[PDB]
């Protein structure tokens, strides 16, 4: 069909629990044998959420590899992004070290460190200038530069060094700030605002590596961020615009990581944003 008509027929017919289970049952299963070794039990969040073997990030290391972070690669949108978990006490010189790695420009977090009453992910950043962060294991120094609080995201210029080689680099830090505790946004343009004001930094383009992308489990809210991206992009790029079949791009990145758009409510808003976006 066609986005806007396929969505209010799915409003009045109220079959968004049917479709978002018809997804479910069509996605991809890949081996994920790294992610399981006992040896990395404490490298990941959560049990029932693994990086795919042929898809995850590699560490530059001999002695353990394994990050859980997935390389999504669209290649008719010409976009790669990397999707994470929220960092672990025991992983937050893993996650720069790849940052460092795969030549990132880019951070871009959709959770608060803190939500219903549980922490969602550690504090893997500074939150003063002149209190820099050293992590040992992976001999990197991480510097606060500015800040920028707006009302629905904050922006950070960030410092990472690489002290065995005292290259410097520059970080953009950009935090959704809004994104509720429990359900979806009910308007998605304060998130469509968050996703131009990324892509105008050039955190998305081709002269720099993919941007990392995460949230608790690196699925629900990072599936519906590049999800809507890859989308709007192809809108652009194609003769015909309305060809764009939101369902088909969700299932070619689930060729890359499991479980993108964890609830039906996300995969609403996900129409809903691509269609607002495209006006
Ligand atoms: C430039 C690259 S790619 C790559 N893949 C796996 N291991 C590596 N190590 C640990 C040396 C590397 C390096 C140094
Ligand atoms: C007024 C300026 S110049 C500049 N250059 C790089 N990053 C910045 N951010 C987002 C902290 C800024 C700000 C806020
Ligand atoms: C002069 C420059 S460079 C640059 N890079 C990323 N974002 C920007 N804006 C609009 C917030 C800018 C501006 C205003
Ligand atoms: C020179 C740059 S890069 C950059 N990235 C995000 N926000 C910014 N602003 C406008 C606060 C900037 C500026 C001013
Ligand atoms: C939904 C929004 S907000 C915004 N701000 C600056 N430029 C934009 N375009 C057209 C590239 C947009 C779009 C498409």
């Amino acid at each position: 069909m066609e986005m806007e008509k396929e969505f209010e027929q799915i409003d009045k017919s109220g079959s968004w629990a049917a479709i978002y289970q018809d997804i479910r049952h069509e996605a991809s299963d890949f081996p994920s044998r790294v992610a399981k070794l006992p040896k990395n039990k404490n490298r990941n969040r959560y049990r029932d959420v693994s990086p795919f073997d042929h898809s995850r990030i590699k560490l530059h290391q001999e002695d353990n590899d394994y990050i859980n972070a997935s390389l999504i690669k669209m290649e008719e949108a010409q976009r790669s992004y990397i999707l994470t978990q929220g960092p672990l006490p025991n992983t937050v010189g893993h996650f720069w070290e790849m940052v460092w790695e795969q030549k990132s420009r880019g951070v871009v977090m959709l959770n608060r460190v803190m939500e219903k009453g549980s922490l969602k992910c550690a504090q893997y950043w500074p939150q003063k200038e002149e209190k820099e962060m050293i992590f040992e294991d992976t001999n990197l120094k991480l510097t606060l530069i500015s800040e920028d609080i707006k009302s629905y995201y904050t922006v950070r210029q960030l410092e990472l060094e690489n002290l065995t080689t005292q290259e410097t680099r520059e970080i953009l830090h950009f935090h959704y700030t809004t994104w509720p505790d429990f359900g979806v946004p009910e308007s998605p343009a304060s998130f469509l605002n968050f996703l131009f004001k990324v892509r105008e930094s050039g955190s998305l383009s081709p002269e720099h590596g993919p941007v990392v992308v995460h949230c608790s489990a690196g699925i629900g809210r990072s599936g519906t961020f590049c999800l809507a991206d890859t989308c709007l992009l192809l809108m652009d790029k194609r003769k015909d615009p309305s060809s764009v079949d939101i369902k088909k791009v969700l299932l070619e990145m689930r060729k890359f990581r499991m479980g993108l758009i964890q609830t039906a409510d996300q995969l609403r808003f996900s129409y809903l944003a691509v269609i607002e976006g495209a006006k």
